[PDB]
């Protein structure tokens, strides 16, 4: 997917996590931030598409996501073992980082 | 290594964790694999020999392994927690991956 | 921060864990150490600033990060499972691999 549809994918399932209500739903969701967040470390954000693809701005772009990556990491294990209130406070601070990724390069 | 070994470890140890009885030997296995999916990431697979480093077709391959890493890293997750039955689940999508990346990439 | 500084947060936070009692501030100076080590992946250091951004070198000083990365998160998974003195024997370890890296790209 193209960088700002994987953003919406990031959203969505922040939401999901959010108003979730078991531990399956808030991994699922999570599993699906985390492809999402892979997939666009491919995309070039329009902006930043007159730029070498290993331009120092590309790399931070990148390096972004990864920091997401951990974040989503973070929050994972804790859904995984059962730490829901702490998988969405986890997932609060996720929403903070997307937003200043989105605010950066949109 | 070169890629073509490297995705021979993944090969190796993903027919070990298939047979494998506890969870230390899943643990060393994912951690080798780790090893290898990293190192492969410094590499130039034979499909992309004629792309320079840089290429947008050599990131969509680093990120392809940065892909495999996290997925490795569900299985190894789920061995830290001694559960090795679901951990060899886990490890049949990393058996789909490697397998695609090899048709892919070879 | 620049490359420098991160790689001085790196050690800070090492001495910070040398020192630790407990796996909550263990697993705190980990995560300092995680984000220094995304915020450095980022860079370029001193050694290669005369070498292109497409560079090979780059690339190989990027994976060299996700490699510690990884190193950290075995450390955080072992502070996370109460294992303290496992988690400084292994943040010891870390030591050689960030002081390498600094000496290296320095
Ligand atoms: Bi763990
Ligand atoms: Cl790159
Ligand atoms: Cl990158
Ligand atoms: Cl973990
Ligand atoms: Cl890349
Ligand atoms: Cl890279
Ligand atoms: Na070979
Ligand atoms: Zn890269
Ligand atoms: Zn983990």
């Amino acid at each position: 997917a193209d960088w700002e549809d994987n953003m919406e994918t990031l959203n969505d399932n922040l939401k999901v996590i959010e108003k979730a209500d078991n531990a399956a739903q808030v991994k699922d969701a999570l599993t699906k931030m985390r492809a999402a967040a892979l997939d666009a470390k491919k995309a070039t954000p329009p902006k930043l598409e007159d730029k070498s693809p290993a331009s120092p701005e590309m790399i931070d772009f990148r390096v972004g996501f990864d920091i997401l990556l951990w974040q989503i990491h973070d929050a994972l294990c804790l859904a995984n073992e059962g730490k829901v209130k702490e998988a969405q406070a986890a997932a609060e601070q996720l929403k903070t980082t997307v937003n200043a990724h989105w605010q950066k390069y949109r």
